[PDB]
């Protein structure tokens, strides 16, 4: 707290306080612990010279470096005071001393274009063609080597580059790890009068003109884009320039200059020797309406590439053909072109519709660019990456005035789907697909939970099937972070409900039909107990962190007819049921309501099987699980073929035969020892 | 073959357009993909002798092509005016539309054709009229823009005076977005035009406080743009409210601060802006802007509150260091936040390095390349091809500066060798490795899916494969991979890099990857601790040919011991193993030939503690047969837990690891036996 208002008062400019402290013992090599800050680098910073003699009065020392290893020093160079930089000089050990990215003092007065410090620290021994020499970790990305000049001519200052060149021997055509002159560097620069100037010293004293920058452009390629027709004369004049270079993208110099709707630009190019080899030209100029254009390349012509590309979705297979191969604007990443060839759906606002984005097949929602229900979309998205059952999210782009969301491209709705493979099954056999949907359902929705999110909307359309049968999540629009309100997720619970019901009778029920239906009607449409218990659980939920869906996988509804009978067996092979221990745990845990189906059930068994296997069953819970692993362990012996003929797949008979078995024994051994006997799940 | 209908009139030879009308040849013939007519084709390449003749031939005028327009709204862009009369004859409506509203006064207005402009207003164009579109856009608000909004976009400062003066433009018309003439004139790159346009339309009454996308103010834009003049001429209105803000929050002067433009902070400070918008003496003083931070210290931010940081991170290894990044300042890389500094940096690469990030605000890690690398090329192409692969690292999205290449990766907790170090200790010696397997089977998926995705990863090690904070496996680094299209045979070396790991997983990390991969592949199955693990890894080694990896998700080494228990029980409950009927199919499937020699089951009850094998015997003798083991091994299993049967409970322990530790061939054996036959049944349910 001393040291802490000598800082202060530095800032300040409090003078006379900055000398009461020193006089009082106040370090003035005090860093600051997050960025390294001295008094003295905050004294030259904010260009004070009173505040610099008086800490150099005191023993501060000028060449301490801070986080990045800049000194007082260096960042004089950026003040491009000369005062300031007299003041320190007969302490500073070397004058071409770096930070940690390699600046130097005399590079700092080039970017900040401090044209009185840059010819003091010429005269000085600072070194003009110093390459900045950075850490291993950037230069292993062919990071840094840039020079004075260069960053004189990116920042536009005139000034300083003109100086630079005449005055002090600089090297034009040093180039920096990644390979780039000060010429590239000046044909970046936004202002159209300070990047013409610059450009006109570079060329004059030598400056490589077929040199390559980001993107693998060239600087003629950069003076195009730029829209810049006295650019294009300059490099022009040198003759040894390559006019027929070509970028990454493969594009060349004139085949930009017609995209990009230039005549004078592209006529230009032509009479320079540009080849029209590049790409289909009069097309392109006829596009954008430029008759005259046409005309020319018409006057000057003397007389395709192979379509790859192939796409994954089988159902959107030719639309996308289609649109890779037609031209469309980029909007960023995204190629997408509004007609009714493209669509996929109708939306509450846009539409959906294919696009391509990366070159890969999406899928794109469309909102305007202020839509609430466009920020709650992509914000529920972009926290869903994770979530292997929620569809993917490639990106989101914006034009002037429409958010455009991409999504991966699904083959079918959950309804298309179900209508697809309706004919799959015969009418009475065991539902996988069901359970394999549905499952996947609820750890959509219980991650979506976990991550804070509800979906509020939950219906088959938002629903979407793969060509590997995987079911997704979409259409987040309406969706809100639940702790708003955490009470409105009983509605996603409710929604998963009528969908399991929905999933269940294959699509033969509409979702209006059901959703206009009661709970207590839609429990009565269930066909069995474990889809009934399931729906009940859903409307009558726990309280739960997005815990109570992960819990509910383990519910009968999602065992296989195998593993009910398996269970059932097991839990007839304990001990204490076999030699009917009335007092033990187990039984005492079956012990109990509504007359079920299998009170008096040795009346409701065929009168053979009853007779053979007694071999004093009695019409308890106990003695129908001994029964049933009985009959399981014994039933395809030869002495039980008429057994086994009456009773047929022995899982599905007693399970007909007793609907409510596998719902009442999960109830009452659910949270017990006995637990161990239910499938792994 | 009448494919010079049109070739013809494009190139623009009239006697070869003439002598085709009357040789079986139509001239209303529209191309499907566009609609283009030939006298849609004729009005674009300004042709009044082609529109004639094709005229004089009855071509209709008021034709279609796919976007509605006409060759008449045509005739607006290219602006020869002797074509629009030579039509205007022709067509009921001068205000026509195409499917996105524009007229042919509209394509005028864009394409700044002054004289073809005037010839449409006395014949009674509609100057304010908006643009009516289809449905689906409408919903989205685009559409409904002036003649002299897109005069003012394209800069045409000719258009704009005259639509202003001569012809009764309203200038506060506004789109369906709710933008007016202004905004779109603030938005035209040249500042010249853009100069003369705003003078235009202010001194006319152009609303100066609209919102155009972002919710940016005109005065915003003119900030942004760094352009003084434009701020000046707004601020010469006095109903402006220069403490307007944009969607992120911030105003015009902050902005100014932030971009470096004290001639425009200074201004706007001057013109009643608010000074409490934001720390500017910080963002100034960082930004080296010394007589900036002079001027806001003699008025600053005294009456000022940052927000509180509300953000916490899902990390709990990284959370320390991303709660950091988030609270510094750093510059945007598109969409990814970074800081190179040791405190962010999560391993060393041959490239550039990992390091924390932040992307769209979300935690990632930022895999950095040389923007030309073609190693950076590959991880990219393989990433975003990937992106269904549940058991691959997730990918965000990959931004450039200048020139450095960043990827931006789901941030995961652990390598799998850090965590199977951790995890060493978790586990009794002789209990069952769960873990191993979801591992394993979590690789088995994730290099199979990318095979179906066309890739091979060809350098899988246990440092590229990351374990989350979930305890899930996912593959990563893809810098070396390959299209394996081009050489089918190379993804083999991925296979074979799964056998080791295999064995690496298994052996809990205690030995080395370099060891494993110095190995050969006879010393790689002979360092393994049991059959399973010894069977699987033979199969990665020699696989082939494709989908091996699915089907091997179905060996015996996946399923759990209580899975391997249950099906030596099931097998030995088969009827005819129970009865000895060695005739059987099942048993004539099991036991065939001289006997099953060489095998630690070979007499088997020999092997059994004497008091359990006495006590299970209730012909009538337990033989040393494969038959009566799995006999055995089901009687037990249904009798073990019974009250008479406690003292042989004891001796045997928990009875699956009992009979496999005994018997270590027998799984397998049953396994190989059985495999593809209709006793498949009793196998456990696997990975569908
Ligand atoms: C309402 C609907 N939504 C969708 C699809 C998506 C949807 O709503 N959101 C999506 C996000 C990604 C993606 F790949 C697809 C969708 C479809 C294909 C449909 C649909 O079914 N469209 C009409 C064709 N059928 C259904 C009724 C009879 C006609
Ligand atoms: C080699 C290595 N790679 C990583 C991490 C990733 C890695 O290599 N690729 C990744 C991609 C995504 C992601 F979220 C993380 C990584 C770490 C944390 C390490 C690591 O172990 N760093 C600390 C080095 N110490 C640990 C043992 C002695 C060296």
């Amino acid at each position: 707290s001393l040291e802490e208002m000598l800082t202060q008062a530095v800032q300040e400019a409090d003078i006379e306080q900055v000398r009461q402290l020193l006089e009082r013992g106040a370090d003035a090599n005090f860093q600051e612990e997050e960025w390294g800050w001295s008094p003295l680098h905050s004294a030259v910073q904010m260009d004070s010279e009173d505040l610099v003699a008086l800490l150099l009065k005191h023993g501060a020392d000028p060449c301490l470096r801070k986080r990045n290893g800049a000194t007082p020093f260096i960042i004089a160079g950026i003040t491009g005071n000369v005062r300031l930089l007299q003041l320190l000089l007969p302490n500073v050990e070397d004058v071409n001393e770096c930070d940690v990215n390699g600046f130097t003092a005399f590079m700092e007065a080039a970017v900040y274009g401090r044209v009185e410090a840059l010819r003091f620290l010429y005269e000085n021994g600072a070194d003009v063609n110093m390459h900045r020499k950075t850490k291993q970790d950037q230069e292993r990305i062919r990071k840094g080597g840039a020079t004075a000049l260069m960053d004189a001519a990116e920042k536009g200052h005139v000034g300083v580059v003109t100086i630079l060149l005449h005055a002090m021997k600089a090297e034009v055509d040093a180039r920096d790890n990644m390979g780039r002159n000060a010429l590239v560097y000046a044909l970046l620069n936004p202002d159209d009068g300070k990047a013409k100037a610059i450009t006109r010293l570079l060329l004059d004293h030598g400056a490589d003109v077929n040199v390559r920058g980001e993107g693998s452009k060239t600087p003629l390629i950069l003076a195009v884009e730029r829209k810049n027709l006295d650019l294009v004369q300059m490099l022009l004049e040198q003759e040894q320039i390559e006019v027929n270079d070509t970028d990454r993208e493969g594009k060349t110099a004139l085949l930009l200059a017609v995209e990009l709707r230039l005549e004078e630009i592209a006529k230009l190019l032509c009479h320079r020797g540009a080849s029209t080899n590049c790409g289909d030209l009069v097309a392109i100029a006829r596009r954008n309406y430029d008759s005259d254009l046409v005309k020319f390349l018409r006057l000057h012509k003397a007389g395709p590439p192979a379509e790859n590309w192939k796409p994954q979705s089988s159902r959107w297979g030719e639309a996308l053909k289609h649109l890779h191969r037609i031209w469309r604007p980029m909007i960023g990443k995204l190629k997408i072109f509004i007609d009714e060839e493209y669509k996929i759906a109708d939306t509450a606002e846009g539409g959906i519709y294919l696009g391509l984005y990366e070159d890969q097949e999406v899928a794109v929602k469309r909102f305007s660019e202020g839509s609430t229900r466009g920020q709650q979309e992509v914000s529920c998205l972009q926290s869903s990456r994770a979530n292997d059952n929620v569809v993917t999210f490639y990106g989101s782009e914006s034009d002037g005035s429409c958010l455009h969301v991409c999504l991966a491209l699904c083959e079918y709705t959950l309804q298309e789907h179900l209508a697809n493979h309706r004919g799959d099954a015969v009418p009475n056999e065991e539902d996988e697909s069901a359970r394999n949907i549905l499952s996947s359902l609820f750890k959509a929705i219980g991650e979506l939970h976990r991550s804070g999110y509800s979906h509020q909307d939950l219906q088959p359309q938002n629903i979407l099937i793969d060509s590997k049968n995987g079911t997704f999540l979409a259409d987040f629009d309406k969706s809100i972070k639940w702790a708003e309100d955490p009470q409105k997720i009983k509605r996603d619970l409710e929604a998963l409900g009528l969908l399991v019901l929905y999933v269940v009778k294959k699509g033969d029920i509409s979702f209006e039909t059901l959703k206009n239906q009661s709970f207590e009607e839609v429990i009565q449409g269930s066909p069995d107990e474990e889809t009934r218990d399931l729906i009940h659980h859903l409307f009558h939920p726990g309280d739960n962190v997005e815990d109570r869906l992960s819990s509910l996988l383990a519910h009968p509804f999602f065992w296989s007819w195998e593993s009910r009978y398996r269970t059932l067996r097991d839990v007839g092979n304990e001990s204490d049921i076999k030699t009917r221990n009335q007092n033990s745990r187990i039984l005492q845990l079956l012990q109990p309501e509504l007359s079920t189906s299998f009170a008096q059930w040795t009346t409701k068994i065929d009168s053979f099987v009853m007779e053979e296997m007694n071999a004093l069953y009695q019409d308890t819970l106990g003695d129908l699980l001994k029964f049933i692993r009985n009959l399981g362990e014994h039933i395809n012996e030869q002495k039980n073929k008429k057994m086994k003929s009456i009773i047929g797949e022995p899982s599905q008979y007693f399970q007909e035969k007793f609907p409510d078995l596998v719902m009442y024994v999960y109830t009452k051994l659910q949270n017990t020892e006995y637990m161990k006997h239910f499938p792994k799940t």
